[PDB]
């Protein structure tokens, strides 16, 4: 341990995508990258990524020749489709040498729908492909950060405001971001950003989840997210309807919906109706979607829960790999 | 060379206006004061405004006739920039920024434009140039507290925050005397001045996504906390916005705010780094419609010799690197800002 | 009867509810409130009532121990639940001494979507719980106002103007808010705002209501409203169908839709698709909401239809309890 | 005292302007008129006001060339208001308000800056305050009108509606000679002026929802006609704007407008009655989204002494309570409009 | 043939109706009408058409005794219903006599939808109501255009400029609003602007129209449209869905649709998922809907494809008379 | 008479200003300037306008101590435009127009109003009217272009294009000597002048849908390149708007969006031809939205004697009609635009 923290600010895309810049090479080529606890390989897509894939027609695509840095490796690798390569990445104001995925495959979905260019994950090696050692462990090898954590700020969306969609620290925590104090749940394993949790209560009630059940705690998920099952239950229980994408409320009703709280470590995270409907607008007469959606994470890592931003907008996240465990606070 | 750094704390309105408090005179009158390097007069409107100025209604107007330490001095003044000019006549009292105490001579600005001044939140404003610009040969601010011996460094800081929702975000911070290594990460990279009198550097290039497309044989970069924006000359930023394809106001540039988040990043080659915005950093996203334009933080500025033709990286480029104006080495530093 | 009336201006929230100010105890504690003819009590939240509801956190709270005129009763009252009290009532510079239910239980659903705190019920003492005497019968007592009858006018809503929400005349009528003169329709009985419905006709013919229906008339409603198979039936008719919780058609469509004549006292009272449509928008890639939906009002009052706010907005209605008689007048 | 009263038509602009015709000269040349308690001079533009004063290219302007009954006088005046000042110089001739025609001195105005009265609906103004505050000492028209002995009443009274798309709705009336019970109902109640020359009465407090937070020590209140807005000092509207959850722009404080609806009342304690505007009085709800922002009708503003600090009562307050001025006794009178 | 063109500025309405002025009578009464290779007739509302119409109330009518140079006929029509007279009518500074419908039955469906008052058939005489000639003919008749063609450009509608909402060019074409050159397919037979369609393709597959089908290039339809099954299928394909009336996708994922190709005449005409989504919005919240319908067009003319608004937004058109065959250039 | 035909391109700004460049002195100083019939002066601002005028910071100024052809004069004198005023003196250069070179009287402007100046894209103005007109009897531009006797003839013509995204189209086009038969269809129809001296005709009536409800007994019409709306007086203008069904405000009227599409045609009865406008060329349709408030290019406009009472037909009525001003019959032209 040093006694460095490097933080990233994040840009927040209609509150479902937030990513901030990384730097590859000598000299850097920047990338615009989402910070993913839900995976565990760094990615961009490649200069030799075909333009057939119009994703890579809209990225900043990485150029090898250009970075004197840059050394060759060529193992394949499947996270999208390419291959192995290391340099030097910056992450703000720290450099590490790394291995990458030079992503030279690329499919329309759901890449075209990404207003980043790659990830950096943020998982352990135990998920890696390759296992390649992960950017933060490369980052911890180095011995200049003050506590071996990192943490995640996610803003809420303002169309009146420039402000900060958000923030990671390497190394600590931002208190000007969170209140209070942290309360830990610990890992069920290591080897991935998973808990226990005791139960879902909508309002008056533990409706979901009594005899416990898993939570992924998910950087790089927009939403809270359940099993198709556990989700159907959920929007029963609120009046929600499925319009045909999603599940949506008369935007009129939405401040009346209760609150749904997760028990994690002993503790009530509460979200209120404001922290999980998209209140795009307010009247009787337009419907509102919600911030909460089914998916079916299969095994080894589901089925599960996954909290992602509309969880990490209300509790401020610090994910403590001294520990294996992770910590919440509220907001602000 | 002393040993004391002191801070302002800043107010940011709108991503626009970066502004701290100053008093002057006995007892103290206050005023909101944007702090500007790319001038060298300090100013305050007057209380012998005529209130047919209705600039003069709506700020903070400072009266001699109130402070027992006013030092009466009379000559005219009349001080020009790029988006407004002020007129009055010269004054000497004491002023006191973030703690230091300095007798300063400064306008009192008695012809004060309603635009822009009625659009300013700021009272006035004290130029941290040099004194080969200040008008009338008046001593800058800072060559004044210089003098004082206090100072742990011949240098002044810049911080610059993104707007924000709630009242517990600082809106920016200069420091006098140092940097504050809180709100930078990384190490400072420095880039000397052309020439001293002027806080001004060479541009290696500027890069609008994957295209070296303007200032290809060097240009001129003034780096100016009292400017809102990045500006190049009409002819740079024309082909600037092309590139963007973005559609020209009368005062500004717009795109379709839909396009806003997916247009390409820029990049501003000084002193041998790649300094690069991304479309969040020059965009005021204020929607994603593509019925509704979204402004860039990036306009055109012919800025008239001797000091130009030349750039100027203004609040959209500080609020993104931490800047130094180092006045002992005659240089400027650009660290990353947290 | 005496030679004055009191006039009461109104709040427009949405279209859907519209609401006044009224002062309860010495001094006044004034509270939003609407008038119902649909209802007979009047009630208002009580300091009481706990912050386990909601609706009682956001709502104006009545404090008996801060007025001097406050008498307790206890009475319990199930309108809401709560308890009888007896104070001063203010309304448009009337005084008078009336019992109210002080609401100590008040569920989050509907009144969380209400912007108003309670209701002066404006129906007859029949219907009153408690069989307490109503407002507008305690008013008549005093002989004062110069007819024993009260009128409605509530306008369109507008975001180009801060105009008045609406207004109700106690003891009168007000000719700046219609237009032409008042044809009138007796009550069925005493008791109920009540009247026969001839029929509803739909453009070029009589397809609902033949052979005779009730309407009630009734303030406190935001819609036209029919039995859920009367409804879908014009439904069809109009070519609306159910988005999932109300009917829309094509925004751009809406314009075309026939008119709507309700046939009542030998008249026609006739609303075009201007006037029960929601134009929100008029494109033809939006869909537009009407202001017409299912109710089904149980025994003894329904089945029946209710005349509502989209009613009231096209005919200025007058409510005359010296000859058990409703009246209409168009506008304006 | 007579048997006369007359009445005059106002026009409501927006919610924020009110005004009247008057006519001056023989001919009579017409003016729009704002009628206002919160200042005693009568002026309208001059039609020796240059055309550089572009205020004066869009308005009404007073011809002294054309009316036989003008008597020069040429006595310079400024007028300077919480908003804007004007200047000109002082004429005489005769003016007709609601079918009263009486001899006056009115300003003629040669010096009008186009910010703010670029932006105003009216002509000119008629200052319906006291002598003591007179610029030039000018006797004010009521004064005038008093010393004909035709008005029933020594008072004046003032309707202001709400703003209308229909063409029938009135903007507003004000009666001389004395009140309209069409347009108030219940009873006056009545507050002694703290001191004849000044439309201003004594507060005993203003409570936001379930909280006297402010005022809790006394306070002043000027009910001022010519004001838009309900005003306080700089710091009591922090105060009241903090509590509202309300956010600060350059000239004026919004909320989001879904929040607008459910904001709390707000109360005014004047001389044993509680005087009440919930979130429909003083909210500009143009909207129910929370993407756009909803002007309040609530602004800070510091009036100097001898007058201020104060609170103003202007249209916002107006608009809800018939308001009757008392010359007689010396008084103000509120009654519930309708 | 001479050496003139003749121009008519045409509005955009939403993008679904593009019409422009002609005049008819001496002095000439203006009506705004539809250019539409689609019917034959010329036809505008008549001064006898009744107010029971309500589309007849909010229309343009001819009243034919402020002519003189109208000429009495009677001869009845079905096209709406109507009558046959004889008038001149001025096109974009050409004058011609012409035969067209005083239309004097009008329903509410569609035509209270237009914003236009009539329609001036571009098609051929042998689909002409009581074989009337139609108005290009006569115009070819006397021998004063350049070349017997026409051609349609239509604009992408704009809220931010008051842009030209598109043109017709009588005896030529306009290079301002097209680039490159004109690629002809011929059509099947004269009497019908209908080409041979040899496949449409969504991305990578031909999945429709494979052994070929119909193409009628119908400048009066707003869309493209196939049949009911072919729509099914190509919806299927996009992952749209039909919201109730219209088909729509999320408004998030419309960039990412595929490419819809229409292969006409040996070549290729491609419309990206921006030319044929009405991106009416951008976000993961809202619905977009697509400039693509179902039409069952009866014999003879269908079952067919129709290439409307939606098609010629992309391709600049041009109708050639001489050569019985269709031009299509991109733009611009 | 010559044989010379020359063109200048014109800009078209939103819909409401028409430019284009010329030169002035030697080197050439170029201007941005409307061509203005409604006007006999050539203005643009001068190197002498005070900074503290915001418009002269704004725009392009001429400065006589950089051309080497600059004669002196220096007589005073101000233009009045309905809309704002300008002041300066008068100086004489090259002045080069479509590749015309003319030796021109013009005004240096040394005040200019923020309001409205701040708020044209164009620097100055090229009157096209007659010398009857001529603030300072200053021989005109065109006058003095007719002396040279180049001119193929003695007439000069008016396209002005709708408004577009694409950079390509062209926003408008002057000839002088001629008419672009490219940018018209049909023949011309003429009108003969009222008189010599102003670009005026009569106009025989104004209906609006189907009722000739003004100028029943005929009336006035300007043909003014300058304006960028149809004008009449306010009381005509009052009648035409209660038909449509428009809102009055500050200075404009608007319908609400929905309702534009379907407001009634509008024509003007011009030497035995209707002149119709739909609502598409008089709204400006920038929404659909009911909750949304669009803007007519017609607007009240009470031109003082002798020119006035009149109409004035602007941009609004040559976007659809291509105009010919013919100065040797002393007429004007009308043709279908394309
Ligand atoms: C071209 C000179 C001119 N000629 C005529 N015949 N009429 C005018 N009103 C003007 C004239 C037009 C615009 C301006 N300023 C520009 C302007 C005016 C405005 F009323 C509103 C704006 F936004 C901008 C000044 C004078």
């Amino acid at each position: 341990l040093g006694n460095t923290t490097s933080s990233v600010i994040l840009t927040n895309y209609m509150d479902t995508q937030y990513y901030g810049e990384i730097g590859i090479g000598t000299p850097p080529q920047t990338f615009k990258v989402v910070f993913d606890t839900g995976s565990s390989n760094v990615w961009v897509p490649s200069s030799k990524c075909s333009r057939l894939y119009t994703a890579c027609v809209y990225h900043k695509l990485f150029d090898a020749s250009d970075s004197s840095s840059y050394k060759h490796n060529g193992t394949e690798l499947t996270l999208v489709s390419g291959f192995l390569s290391q340099d030097i990445i910056t992450v703000g104001g720290i450099t590490v040498t790394q291995m990458f995925g030079e992503v030279t495959e690329m499919p329309a979905l759901p890449f075209m729908l990404a207003e980043f260019d790659g990830v950096v994950g943020m998982g352990f090696i135990e998920q890696a492909i390759g296992r390649v050692t992960p950017i933060f462990d490369n980052i911890i090898s180095q011995g200049v950060l003050k506590e071996d954590v990192f943490s995640f700020y996610y803003n809420r969306d303002s169309e009146n405001s420039q402000s900060l969609g958000g923030q990671i620290v390497l190394g600590g925590s931002d208190p000007q971001h969170y209140e209070g104090n942290f309360h830990y749940i610990n890992l069920i394993k290591t080897g991935v950003w998973q808990i226990q949790m005791k139960g879902v209560s909508v309002g008056s009630s533990t409706l979901l989840c009594e005899d416990g059940c898993l939570a992924l705690v998910d950087t790089g998920a927009s939403y809270i997210s359940g099993s198709t099952s556990s989700i159907e239950k959920l929007m029963e229980a609120l009046g929600a309807k499925k319009r045909l994408f999603d599940y949506v409320v008369k935007c009129n009703e939405g401040p009346t919906l209760p609150d749904i709280s997760f028990h994690l470590g002993g503790k009530e995270y509460t979200l209120t109706s404001a922290d999980y409907v998209f209140q795009e607008s307010y009247s009787s007469k337009k419907l509102c979607t919600l911030a909460i959606h089914a998916m079916d994470i299969p095994p080894p890592t589901g089925p599960t829960w996954a909290l992602g931003a509309t969880f990490i907008r209300k509790f401020y996240t610090e994910f403590d790999r001294r520990n294996n465990r992770i910590g919440f606070a509220l907001a602000r």
